[PDB]
């Protein structure tokens, strides 16, 4: 509808796949080469389905901060025959608050879904499903099951991936440039 949705659509059309684990179907953001991200609660194993094709996982790292606190981001290297467009230059360098963000989801249940979530707070600490979690972004939208892995963007930045909600607010894990050097 406008330039927020334009940037979101550009990311979805080239930099997302549908990932399936034993824990469900997730939006998965490809960042560069064969490297992608997914919520840690997807429980990535040795094999994952990528657009319904059996794919070997070459490496998987569940990120934690230097206090040994969950960040809810798993970085996955896929045994895929094709690279992602390199979008690392759209990643923020530091923790921040944002205006006018879009959450974009693409799964079998929710194809071509875009949600204007509005203002995004650097929330910080969240007890996410019982697990202490840091670097959480919050937006005041009633996000639902099937949105995990959804990409959070502003115009010109890819800022996070959706990891949960409480019925009234949604929560994303930050993406930072330093995760992907």
């Amino acid at each position: 509808m406008g330039p927020g949705f334009d940037f979101a659509q550009a990311i979805m059309k080239k930099n997302t796949v549908i990932a399936r684990t034993e824990k469900g179907e997730f939006t998965m953001l490809g960042v560069y080469d064969r490297v992608a991200v997914i919520p840690t609660h997807a429980s990535v194993g040795e094999i994952i389905y990528i657009n319904d094709v059996e794919t070997r996982v070459l490496d998987a790292c569940a990120l934690r901060d230097l206090t040994d606190t969950n960040l809810e981001i798993t970085i996955v290297k896929l045994d895929r025959n094709q690279k992602f467009r390199d979008i690392r230059h759209f990643l923020p360098r530091c923790e921040d608050d944002y205006n006018d963000a879009v959450l974009s989801v693409h799964t079998s249940k929710f194809p071509n879904m875009y949600i204007p979530v509005g203002q995004v707070t650097n929330y910080g600490f969240l007890n996410l499903g019982g697990t202490p979690t840091h670097r959480i972004l919050m937006y005041n939208f009633p996000t639902r099951a099937g949105q995990c892995g959804g990409v959070v963007t502003t115009t010109g930045k890819v800022i996070g991936i959706h990891v949960g909600g409480n019925g009234a607010q949604g929560f994303a894990a930050m993406l930072l440039h330093s995760y992907f050097t």
